[PDB]
């Protein structure tokens, strides 16, 4: 979720995770990706 993502150094994004990151969970009731 958003809290876990952000406090674990990730970013919440609805798009593909950007270059040099990869999916590591979700955010925003599962609608977005957590990218790290």
């Amino acid at each position: 979720d958003h809290y876990n993502c952000v406090s674990s150094g990730g970013q919440c994004l609805y798009s593909a995770c950007p270059i040099f990151t990869k999916i590591a969970g979700t955010c925003y009731r599962g609608k977005a990706k957590c990218c790290k």
